[PDB]
């Protein structure tokens, strides 16, 4: 080996390597020997395309002009639906730029519209597509942006479950689109039943989020309309989602009635749900993106299921024997995006030393196949840091789960009496979690001598409903405390350099870093990727799906103004403890760039050292390889100058006053 001071290590993982590996493999589909999935191309302006795989030949359906990406809830999800047509496969998708739903026929390279042009630019949006029981229509969730009356301003949102005819009669007639279900503010997971005599969906309304409480409604279909609707499962304090028919007259749902997402079988009249296999393990996730299922039906009636406290692992339930048997597989964490036909299941799998990749399993033989991975340059296993799981002890004796990635490099070590700098990662979506799945973004630091700790703080999902509710009305308190607890535990344990600690985070993670900076002094450097700094202006400016989220994170708005004011870092810029690095996409519909720029102006006016980088043509979350390169090299160099080292291969940036 050699011996260099921590942080100065030389590493083969380059910022560009991390950028090129941000493929975003998502939403596989499987029909017979045909597989489909969704890939984002980071070196083509982050556009998303659909890929078809048969017999090892994998072909790209959407050439450069197109971009399969819906904007329902601004986060979208599955943007394509493969339709089986006489001698071939047609495919419908959502085109980013105009949000219209377009159709594409194998045998024709030019896709064509099926929905009208919106009144305002992307004011009609489609998602969670399903093929109607007789073909000849796509049933899907529709999101409508209402134009102010006579550059049309937008004054409201109208959502519905809607029927689009597959023959382009609606390309120039909105009167061809039919409202099947309407009346609630949020819809998801529309599910025609086997005979076609019923229709099921998930709906919820505004003060709530889909993980707070939902309703799975099923109604009969008569003369082509809905009749006799009914709730089969869920409520205000109960999140029930993913309707999956088992036969005519009976279906599967996932509900957290017992405090964990479990599987229930419910009928259409008798109010007596049967709990299949009740466990203290989550069987689903938070519904941030539409178009994904956590369970699938096999040709024989068994269920392919995802389950676990923490990482989701893949098993099979046998309703004939009531057993749940895990499939012997090298993948430790799966996304809630399964597809299945016959004995073949398909999904997105990964684990500690496996990056996310499209996987194909076979439930009779057990054969597992790896179809596509997020990165081909398979890095040397020596440079990959192995995640160590720890239960930090929180304030009232409450456990706080974390993952520790030590600085790992096989050709360097630190001098006699040095401790490594560490960065606390705050995972972004308040109601989400980080998994063990290999993330080159962490390796980029660990390989260079910088340790990482990724904290699934209170409010994180995946560890029970209670754990998730620990964050209610405590935002800017429970997350800050749990992050600080992680850093202080690493210091108390002789692991971390207490004078070189940083915090960084994404959307809510930027909120958490700014809250921590302005409430404590443990961290000596901070990076906020498009975080929130003032809560009221955020609630008033943000997009609809998250426009009353703060009512649960901080509190109901006609009433908690003083809390929105007191907790906002923007109001306390002078309490900022360390230099700050702000990163912002200029076309962000979730966190308007006002938050970052106003905070930056406040750190001036207080002669506090900051640096604020803006990127054009980038939305909420960085998609373009060049953007990731610029910001990641900036962040490494920034930690170098603020905390104390000279990182190979990047020169430091200007801090302002």
């Amino acid at each position: 080996r050699a011996t260099l001071p921590y942080g100065s290590w030389p590493s083969p993982i380059s910022a560009a390597d991390v950028a090129r590996a941000r493929l975003r493999l998502s939403f596989p589909t499987v029909a017979g020997d045909d597989v489909w999935w969704q890939e984002t191309r980071p070196e083509e302006d982050g556009r998303t395309t659909v890929i078809h795989l048969r017999g090892g030949h994998r072909t790209e359906l959407l050439q450069a002009p197109w971009d399969a990406r819906t904007r329902v809830h601004e986060y979208g999800g599955r943007s394509y639906l493969p339709i089986r047509t006489a001698e071939g496969w047609s495919v419908v998708f959502s085109n980013y730029d105009d949000q219209r739903l377009h159709r594409l026929d194998e045998g024709d390279p030019k896709p064509y519209p099926l929905t009208p042009l919106p009144a305002v630019p992307a004011g009609l949006r489609y998602a969670d597509y399903v093929l109607s029981p007789d073909g000849t229509e796509v049933w899907c969730v529709c999101e409508g942006h209402i134009a102010a009356p006579p550059e049309p301003a937008v004054t409201g949102i109208r959502r519905a479950i809607v029927a689009i005819p597959l023959d382009g009669r609606a390309a120039e007639d909105a009167g061809a689109i039919r409202e099947l279900v309407a009346g609630a503010q949020f819809y998801a997971s529309p599910a025609p039943s086997p005979g076609g005599g019923h229709l099921a969906w998930v709906q919820w309304n505004h003060p709530r989020m889909p993980w707070d409480g939902t309703e799975v409604r099923v109604a009969a279909v008569e003369d082509g309309r809905t009749v006799a609707p009914r709730t089969v499962k869920g409520g205000l304090k109960e999140s029930a989602l993913a309707p999956l028919w088992r036969d005519e007259e009976s279906l599967y749902v996932i509900s957290d009635w017992p405090g964990w997402w479990n599987i229930y079988q419910v009928g259409l009249h008798g109010e007596s749900p049967q709990a299949l296999y009740p466990a203290e393990e989550e069987f689903a996730g938070p519904l941030w993106q539409l178009g994904g299922m956590p369970y699938a039906l096999l040709g024989d009636g068994r269920l392919a299921v995802l389950h676990g406290e923490g990482d989701l692992r893949l098993g099979v339930y046998d309703p004939e024997t009531l057993d749940l048997v895990d499939l012997e597989v090298p993948y430790e964490h799966w996304a809630t995006q399964l597809s299945a036909d016959g004995t073949t299941v398909v999904g997105i799998g990964g684990g500690p030393d496996l990056p996310a990749s499209v996987v194909r399993v076979d439930t009779t033989t057990g054969r597992v196949e790896g179809l596509r991975r997020e990165l081909a340059e398979l890095p040397n296993v020596a440079y990959l840091s192995r995640p160590r799981a720890e239960r930090l002890d929180g304030p009232f004796g409450r456990p706080v789960h974390a993952y520790v990635f030590p600085p790992t490099n096989p050709e360097a070590a630190a001098p006699e009496g040095e401790l490594p700098p560490y960065v606390v990662f705050v995972h972004g979506g308040p109601t989400g979690r980080v998994s063990t799945v290999l993330d080159l973004e962490r390796v980029y630091f660990t390989s260079r001598g910088i340790g990482v700790i990724d904290v699934n703080y209170g409010g994180s999902t995946g560890y029970g409903r209670a754990y998730r509710e620990r964050l209610r009305r405590q935002w800017g308190v429970v997350d800050v405390e749990d992050a600080i607890a992680a850093a202080q535990a690493l210091v108390d344990g002789g692991i971390a350099d207490p004078a070189r600690l940083a915090i960084r985070g994404g959307s809510a993670g930027g909120w958490t870093t700014l809250a921590a900076i302005t409430q404590t002094d443990v961290f000596k450097a901070a990076t906020s990727y498009f975080g929130i700094s003032d809560l009221q202006s955020f609630a008033e400016a943000t997009h609809d799906f998250e426009s009353q989220y703060l009512f649960g994170l901080i509190g109901p708005l006609p009433g908690f103004e003083r809390a929105y004011e007191e907790r906002s870092p923007l109001r306390h810029a002078d309490r900022t403890a360390c230099p700050v690095l702000l990163l912002q996409g200029l076309n962000d519909p979730v966190v308007p760039p006002d938050q970052s720029e106003r905070f930056a102006l406040a750190l001036a006016d207080k002669k506090m050292p900051y640096a604020y980088l803006t990127f054009e043509g980038e939305s909420h979350g960085f998609r373009k390889a060049g953007t990731v390169v610029r910001s990641l090299e900036a962040e490494l160099a920034f930690y170098g100058q603020t905390l104390g080292f000279e990182p190979r291969g990047v020169e430091p940036i200007n801090l302002t006053v």
